[PDB]
Formats: C-alpha cells, structure tokens, sequence
C-alpha cells in the first residue's frame, strides 16, 4: 500500500525526466526517488512541506508509514539478493547549524539512518565524502555524481539517490544465442548490437492504452521470481513510448499480470547496461515541489529554524544492466509458433513481486 503510493510518485517523477530527454536513453529508479523524498520530508515544514505531501500522496509522520518503508528497505537487501541490488539515500546538511532539539534521534527512528553533517566550506572535501558515501554503499558499482561538481561554501544542503542493478534471471539466456543484430533507432537510423536470444513459454500480452496504442508486454523472471522484468514494445515503429509510460502505474502493471498467458516464443532482446544521472529539480518542480529549491521561499524549520536552508542539489543515478544472467560449435534451440524481436525503442520496469514496488524504470532508444 505504501509501496504503491511511493512507486505510483516515482513513476510520475519519471514521466517528467522522459518528457524532458525525448530519444535519449534513460533508466531509472522510482522507489528510489520516493524513499529519498520520504526522508526530505520529515527535514521539512511549512507549505514546502505540503507541496511534498500532495505530491508524495502520503506524510512519513502518519502512523504505519515509515514502518512500511523500511519493511520495504530491509526486504530489498535480504539474502535472496546476492549483489544484483544495491540502493542508498543521503542528506548532507552543513555542519554547523543550530539543527532543531530532537530531530536527528526522530529521523533515526523512523529511518535507521542519520542526516550527514560535513563542512561544506571545505569543497574538495565535502564533494569527497558525497562521492565516498555513494562507492561504498553501492559495493563501488557507483563511484561519482558528475553533478556533485556544483557544490560551494554556499551550499547547505543536498541530497542524493544512487542504486546499482543487474539481476539473476530464473532463466539464463543461453550464452552461444548472443549475437550482434540490426536495432532501429527512432532516429530513423540504425545500429548493430548484441541481443540474447531465449526461447521458452513466457507470460505474454497484447495491450492497448485507452487513445488506442499497441504494445507487446512480457514478463521475465528473475531467479525465484521475487523480482521480474516487464518488457513493452511498441507494435510497429511510430507508436511512441510516452502514449504508454504517461499512463504508468503499479495498478498498470498488475493488470498486465491479469492478462498475461504463457506462449512458446523465441524472444530476442538486446543486452544493455546503462547509466543515468538525472537532476531532480525541474522534475520536482514540475510535480509541485518549487520551494524547497528557493533560497527564501524553503522552508526547512524542522531540521533547523536558524539558518535559511534550501536544497541546493537533488540527485539520483542510476546503472543498470542487462545480461545473459549473472555470469561453442553450435547453437540449437526448439523452434517456436511466433518470435518476439525487441530490435526497437522499448521501456522496462522491474517489479518487486510480493509488494508490488517499481524498483526501476527505464527507455532503451539505443542499447
């Protein structure tokens, strides 16, 4: 419930990033986003504070919430894992504000996590242990914000999302299928890249969005099918993405898995592991949330009714990759009745299974 709330903000944070990086490659992580804007907000007050709120559609103060949240987090990094997921959340306030009696034990509580203090004087230093704090809690798969770059004795405040994924299919890709293959860039041009080929009875459906749009959506599970891969591709070329990803919800997803039977296809998808560094202010202005990154209008006084405190800098980045699995004279496989060719612009979404959570969310225009 809280992990639909949180995916369904992420989704819409997403939506903004896409409109803005039109044919551009983009992953991205709407639980992310929405766990690091939870924590904003217990930081916050005043009518910054409600802009979050009506955009988040929940307050972290009210009862179950938080509890939920880290239920999630602890969920997320229980022992099924095995390194195919790393996340983190980060608040990094200068060091020496007179910070309000009682909300760092408070944010504690809620989040099992502290509110980093460092001197942003120092620069060099600061951009350091920003840069550190991300390498370390992503097993070094994410190493540096180019974004942090923008930091100064002037900043009081920033905030930072980073997670790493590359998942163990329930089903390997044979290795021997890999192959290079022609994609079709919606440029109207066209690249050579590798694909993995599958053929197997995976759970598949036709949609339609209500203004008439066509996709083909498969579902791929990951080992033990706690998380899985939705794929959506277009029908034909000219049928954009954004008819389908402007209407994106959990409850879309799980409508999906309604409709879905399972059929013998020969599936071909190219392998990708991409990066992405989006800059969350117009995203979140766009969705309502304009005063936190204003310098007179924020209103921080939970954290600290000294200072003036506004958000200088909001991150998030996001590596993802897509391979045979985790880690030859011939190549055989069953034939198939129908094959699926992902050889054009698609959207992924990854779906934590037993809650329902959108942990990534991405538009391949190019692998």
């Amino acid at each position: 419930y809280v992990a639909h709330l949180a995916s369904d903000f992420g989704v819409r944070v997403f939506q903004q990033v896409a409109q803005a990086s039109k044919d551009r490659n983009v992953v991205f992580s709407p639980y992310g986003v929405a766990s690091v804007l939870a924590m904003l907000q217990l930081t916050t007050g005043g009518e910054t504070q409600q802009q979050i709120q009506a955009a988040m559609g929940f307050k972290i103060d009210d009862k179950g919430m938080a509890p939920a949240l880290r239920h999630l987090y602890k969920e997320l990094m229980g022992p099924w894992n095995k390194d195919e997921i790393s996340t983190t959340d980060a608040i990094f306030v200068q060091r020496d504000l007179k910070l309000v009696q009682g909300f760092m034990p408070h944010f504690f509580r809620l989040f099992r996590s502290t509110v980093k203090q460092v001197d942003f004087s120092e620069v060099e230093r600061a951009r350091f242990i920003i840069n550190d704090w991300v390498k370390t809690h992503t097993k070094g798969m994410i190493s540096h914000l180019l974004g942090t770059g923008a930091v100064d004795q002037l900043t009081r405040l920033v905030l930072v999302n980073a997670l790493y994924f590359n998942g163990q299919w329930k089903t390997p890709f044979p290795d021997s299928s890999t192959h290079r293959r022609l994609f079709h860039k919606s440029d109207g041009s066209t690249v050579s890249v590798p694909m993995m080929a599958q053929t197997n009875k995976f759970n598949y459906t036709e949609f339609t969005t209500p203004d008439g749009h066509y996709y083909d959506i498969l579902e791929l599970p990951y080992h033990g099918d706690t998380l899985s891969m939705f794929i959506a591709a277009p029908y034909e070329k000219e049928v954009p993405l954004s008819a389908l990803t402007n209407i994106l919800s959990a409850q879309l997803i799980s409508h999906w898995k309604g409709n879905m039977t399972r059929l013998p296809r020969l599936l071909v998808l190219p392998k990708f592991s991409l990066e992405t560094e989006v800059d969350l202010r117009k995203p979140l202005e766009n969705l309502g949330m304009t005063d936190m990154f204003r310098q007179f209008q924020a209103d921080f006084t939970s954290l600290s009714d000294q200072e003036p405190l506004h958000v200088a800098l909001a991150l998030q980045k996001v590596k993802i990759e897509v391979n045979e699995s985790g880690t030859a004279v011939i190549v055989s496989a069953r034939m198939a009745p129908e094959e699926i060719i992902i050889d054009r612009p698609f959207l992924f979404v990854v779906r934590h299974n037993p809650t329902g959570t959108v942990l990534f969310m991405g538009q391949v225009m190019e692998p």
